């Protein structure tokens, strides 16, 4: 189950303290994201496992170069200039870095999290011992990483062909102490690269044979961004899947949409797996119990089936689960590889001439799956706001009671459409815009880094959408509970006033059915308004009871005493609520987290906090990883 | 390996005789393609394996319907109207079909018969799971319609592929009930009203029973049909493109090292290892790689150490495209081998239980196809330009009069046009979901629309493959002629050095030049003193005079030049003229070259061959389009393991 | 006003008998469309006006080439091979055509309509006297055009129009391999084609091959018919927004002149809509509806109605501006080099980027028009938004076996979804082409073909919209006649049963106020809104005032005796008025009477397809312009 | 709405004052000698119901698009000069015959 795999990734992300870098131990996207996001996470470069192969490779290269062997990027020019030969070994490598320090700072940069991640991947790539880089440079990299030092890197300039040439040149730039490369030390300090190395007790390196190319010729930045993108995509996917369950509960859906047999006959692994999760989440739900009751009232006048954003959520999610899982595998494969050219095969004494394409394509695919995830959340959000489709819920989830001055989540509804519209636009592909580049030497190139940044932007928006959706659903939980409490109050007042005014058994029964049947939010605004659905039904029932008993003083008395008692008792129960079925729900951890740990309450005109203040707290908890606590809680026992 | 798997799909496509439909035996995309494209392929609905469960389900549905059980789309309305109930069971079903016969025929566009017949197959197969409630008799009629080449004329557009391809499948339903306004084709010319079609094959119109209208329209059969034949073709063309990278390496004088197993072991994307393993195997004993190594040992330090990316990075480029196309095939097959219907009758448990994968994966496959096309455009571009082609003439023009021979220039122009439209097609369809059907279908997959765009992208890829293979056979010829021409030049220069009595030092320099200068730089006029053969000869003559200085030498050099301009052009013309009326013989790509040249009856293009570039590429494209191209492909890969 | 200019284009397309090709008389998108669609339209190449300059140019080029002048594509190679020189003038031109006959026929080709339009445009370019083409070749083109002869041309291959134009050249030189159509049926090799119209294959002279192939006549040809259709369909959509307002019970106030008074397209579309609705009998019903329970009904219409003029504004501008741009390209010399014989020189430039870019813009505007139509249709199908209309516009009365226009609703979403996808740009996919000598290129033909496909879909959406709207006219008219029956029945029964003035009045109100289509299925069902309302009022009257209880019970009894039969009767009568006073009468009449349709229901045997197809065919073939012009007459 | 929120001194609305200072909206209003407004009839909607932000960004976009276009046009001339182009491509009669303005 993909649910297990993702829980495994989340647990690894939180628990790891030391990333082992040795050329055999795999780095997962959870490891990359943990280093990027938790500064207590340290790298350990293991000498006993890979120092030997590195020093052998490095020395092989330096010797071969000095004896004038004809090797690409070592004694020949780069890319389109590979026909040029030199014996100025060091000068060849330094001229490479110089030509590649060619990005520009706008008024924007790759963030520190990305840059350090790239530094991690570049270090790891060296541990396979194919690069010819010196051990010392690797130790310097490990130390730069653990000391929280990183170059400031221009956003743009990589087409990610054989490598992310320009952004990786800035890491090489820091390593050789270029004065014009600026480096961050922690969050506050910025100093030239020579001052940076000095403060952590390193000296500038002079580049040897192949070292400039080894340092720039990989796809480390794209894969860095793709790794945190893929970490986040896995978590947010599991979060979206889970909340489809919560959506069913609050919308009064039919849980049958998640029956294992519907999906066993149409067996997409992601479809089966998501249905399996949903069935489990909803199994003995106290909210489904209210749903069943709701549909038994006027059964034949209510929809037999839910709308597609609920009922076909497991089929919609299926391919999205598969896309995100396969892309995680593909990115991890890239993380755990020697991306570099030439590959040094020191054992058989050849430098091998070959080559970011896997990452570029899969980031395109994931961006389309993220767009699908946002489209599902938009459609669910839209249904929840419209009283015709929310099975009892008031429009915009406005508590009112005075609806003319309470527009509830109308603002969040508008923001949802804006989020989803930009998201769909973002999901056009990047890899279809390949230009013939670098004197036509890179006549194909992956554009992985650019595609990775767009998918990263796509996830940022999904987060916004998940934040709003979860907020709306806690609003709806509160509204359903209040609804239960209100209908009970109405039934009681009607039952007792029936006894008090001494109306026949028939009249009592007819009147109590109306109290049960009328959606309370259709008349909460003014329960004794003669034109609103409570009084409208009661009047119909009264005229009906007059005809059936034919072969009035008490009915006029019942009505009069209804507008004495009803509103006040309804107000009291609401007011009391403002200062329960969620307790038996699998989604209790989410509601408790949002309401208690974040300190929110049912939205209304009498709560001074804006929607912004409420959603922000939820967004922040999503952004920083705290949401995974209620998520793991909600999920435990699923196996 | 994906190679053996694709070889298996082609073998199944060619060899299958009968498609067994029984509710357990899997239908693959080759079966769907086989049924669509080979009318001798027959559908065999096996009663013994599934008739009994169909009748149980059928009978169960009717019984529950007549008892007034409340079951979606059986005693309730459909879609956004599911809150309406009736006991008018047959009219409920006929009213659904009526309302869905709502497409328009444009100007004439329609789903093709290949797609409609495929959809018919998939709808029949779905019914064999015994969950639908449809009568066994309706299934037999479908098998008979399929086997008799009758299909409804179906409008191109109208489906959003939510729970079903509602409008298109209403036309299959409209045929089975003999709606007179539903036109049916029988074979390729004949078109008649539905009642006449049914009579011509000995069936009578059906009266719809409970749930039967819904059963006929409520799955994603048209999108899945189109996507199946799309995935079959994607698999074939992918393999073709991978194989042709090898042939590109041979004719462009690439370095085979790009495909070495260690490069890909250290970056182990499954598609990367596997495409390279194939390429390595394809180029192992190549006589063209032999010419290549020979070419780079001449003026070694004045020549690129690496090839360009379109060659050198083809395994890395291909890897994700292989994975995309292979994973999409599995996804589409999973969809083929399912009961796409709602509600599901679970007659065993006495209950009724109430097109997305294909849309997304079609979007992904369209991106992979644009990527394959980008690879082809880039290779073809290198091949056309003398700066990047390592001895080939611009546009692969044979000449020798280049001012009146533009070679494959028109093809080059068209390749740009093909690639540009292709990159445009690869924008996603799934990002354009509208809230549909009174907001009941607020998500929908658009799978049929997406599948159609991927089909169009594949149609363009076929064009590009055809031109590329054509350009590569042109390049094979030019390489073989080049080799033969250089030998004549060497021989003539060698015999004239003797006749004229030139020193060994002079002879050495003059023979070096004849070997080193690319023949196609001076072919137009071999004795033109301003072209590279003579320039190089003149340079070496000045060098030999200066080296032998410590007269009659100049006299003999002058004689050498005079006699060269008497004899060399004639001997070069003769060898070329002879060639117009070998190393390809030792090459894994002989089957392609032999297929294009002898089986399709082509020749090296020039001003003297009267056939247009159109006429040559049309033959190759018709071969790719109709599957004949898989014979050389299978011959070429014979023995790969 | 853009509305006058569009009626001007439509008039011209209908009336033109002859296309004068003379080198100064402009060709409009309407002339191109007419030549392509009406075969009685003929080309008249006017010798007296342009033969002199063509011959002067032709001779200059021939003489200069013979003298050994260094002129691109005349004594030099083409494109990236322009460093190659030759004295072999004719062979140079023939080898260019040979190399460019490089399209493939897939299973597909440019339609004859486009191919003939390209031949027209090419002929026209030649009359400017800059090409060096011979007069004889131009006369041969006119003769080919007027005799319905045209080469079969592959769909793809131009980055913009070397390959496709090479097939026109191949016809003229009688290449065996080039296939020509003659009318609808006959297909023969080019040499046979020329023979049949009494022509001989040409031997190309200096610059001739290049002159025949070196401009963008195909992209411009497709662009021209595309722009003609976009103007016509634009005006159709604008007009039908007015018909949508009538059937949906919208508020005409959205079209008031001061709101907009000022994007020209915004002012002008509003000005049209205001006029179309000024004396509408349907707006009279709308006002009446909104005065019934005013404070319980929306104050504003939804955006797809209320903001239609603002939506349409940039769409009008885009289509109008693109039209001007295509016409500029039509009335130009696209060729290179440009021979300026007057001053004894050849001019080496690049005369089609304008068309590529604007086709991308227009494809976006067409997508925009479609979204509007989708949004209106959607509203119309949903009872919550249609102001009294039944869901799916289903007549019933048995809604459980009548799904009305639901199939059309579904189709509309498919249409719109595909349309939005199409509207992505083409010009952003420029590849570095032709040995990198065409490192920019416009892709105009490809873009034009995409916009053409986008219009195809818009026609589908308009045909469905117009069908829904006539369904909606019938339902409103039936609504009004049905409400009067209920009012009469309630009224006379109140008398017969002798209820007071108070009761009669409350019951009359309910009959007036309750939306009929909420109870038509079973008017006397106690759970449906009519009897729910009457029971509320009867209880009210009992309190505010016996044997009255007797008279009410008899009222309720005689209602399920009289009511359903009389409602059934008017509907049955209707299936076997306010539209008569509406500007939109010609559309309703055209669809109902001229196309022979009727209100859709379970009792009408025609499928939705049968109905919409007729409306589509009429849109596709231009008959829709007859009602369009009738509806618009008097608008100034 | 953030502009309206400032004008009415919402504490949750932060305001910028120059480059350095960020303060809650009531303290922002205080410093410029202004007091929170109490919204009267239609003032809320009048403040939010227009397309002022889109048009604002669109305005700085169009200004820049004009400047950069002219700069691109001008730099084609510079490219001609350094690449050894033929200036004949800009001769007026070529373009008079294809008169896109």
């Amino acid at each position: 189950s993909h649910v297990k795999d993702i829980l495994g990734l989340i647990n690894a992300f939180n628990e790891v303290k030391k990333i082992t870098v040795d050329g055999t131990t795999p780095i997962t996207v959870a490891h990359v994201a943990a280093l990027a996001r938790r500064h207590d996470v340290k790298v350990a470069l293991e000498a006993e496992q890979c120092r030997a192969r590195v020093e052998t490779c490095s020395s092989w290269v330096q010797r071969k170069a000095e004896d004038g062997a004809d090797i690409y990027g070592v004694t020949t020019g780069f890319g389109a200039c590979s026909s040029r030969r030199t014996n100025r070994l060091s000068e060849l490598q330094e001229s490479l870095i110089r030509c590649l320090l060619a990005g520009v700072f706008t008024k924007d940069e790759l963030p520190a999290t990305a840059t350090r991640s790239a530094m991690l991947l570049r270090l790891n790539s060296f541990t396979y011992g194919c690069s010819g880089i010196r051990w010392e440079v690797m130790e310097a990299l490990e130390k730069l990483l653990n000391s929280n030092v990183s170059p400031k890197v221009p956003l743009r300039g990589s087409v990610s062909a054989s490598g992310d040439l320009i952004p990786l040149a800035y890491i090489a730039g820091l390593l050789i102490g270029k004065p014009s490369v600026i480096a961050r030390i922690g969050d506050d300090v910025e100093v030239p690269a020579p001052e940076a190395l000095s403060r952590v007790g390193l000296r500038p390196f002079k580049l040897q044979a192949k070292e400039g190319l080894a340092l720039v010729n990989g796809t480390s930045f794209a894969t860095a961004v793709a790794s945190t993108v893929m970490y986040d995509a896995n978590v947010l996917l599991l979060l979206v899947e889970t909340l489809c369950g919560m959506f069913c509960e609050v919308i009064f859906g039919r849980e049958e949409f998640a029956h294992p047999l519907i999906h066993k006959v149409k067996p997409h692994p992601g479809q089966i797996e998501s249905a399996e999760l949903l069935e489990w989440l909803l199994r003995s739900s106290p909210f489904q119990e209210l749903s069943r009751e709701y549909y038994s009232i006027d059964k034949l006048k209510k929809p037999k089936q839910d709308r597609a954003a609920l009922r076909s959520s497991p089929q919609w999610l299926a391919p999205l689960v598969q896309t995100i899982r396969d892309a995680t595998t593909t990115v991890e494969t890239e993380v755990n590889s020697a991306n570099d050219n030439p590959i040094i095969d020191h054992a058989n004494d050849r430098a091998l001439h070959g080559a970011g394409s896997a990452v570029g394509f899969y980031m395109d695919y994931v961006r389309i799956a993220v767009a699908g995830l946002g489209k599902l959340l938009f459609a669910q959000f839209t249904e929840l706001m419209i009283e015709y489709y929310s099975n009892g819920l008031p429009g915009n989830l406005s508590l009112g009671p005075d609806l003319s001055v309470d527009y509830g989540l109308k603002g969040l509804d508008i923001a949802m459409a804006a989020y989803s519209s930009e998201l769909q636009y973002l999901a056009n592909p990047v890899t279809t815009h390949v230009h013939s580049a670098e004197q036509h030497n890179q006549d194909i190139n992956s554009l992985a880094l650019i595609s990775a940044r767009k998918t990263e932007e796509a996830l940022d928006i999904l987060k916004l959408m998940i934040a709003s959706h979860l907020t709306a659903m806690c609003q709806a939980v509160d509204l359903r509970q209040l609804e239960e409490a209100l209908v009970k109050v109405v039934e009681n007042v009607v039952s007792t006033l029936a006894d008090e005014c001494g109306l026949p058994n028939d009249t009592k029964a007819r009147l109590l059915y109306v109290a049960k049947a009328v959606p309370v939010y259709t008349y909460l605004e003014s329960p004794c308004d003669p034109t609103l659905p409570l009084l409208l039904g009661l009047k119909q029932s009264c005229f009906d009871t007059i005809l059936a008993l034919h072969k009035v003083d008490r009915l006029a008395e019942f009505e009069k005493r209804l507008s004495d008692r009803l509103e006040n008792e309804m107000t009291a129960v609401r007011v009391l609520y403002e200062k329960v079925r969620i307790q038996g729900s699998k989604f209790l951890p989410f509601y408790r987290f949002v309401r208690e740990e974040l300190d929110t309450g049912v939205m209304s005109a009498r709560r001074e906090q804006t929607p912004q203040e409420d959603v922000q707290k939820v967004f922040d908890a999503i952004a920083d990883g705290r949401i995974t606590v209620p998520l793991l809680h909600c999920l435990q026992g699923f196996l």
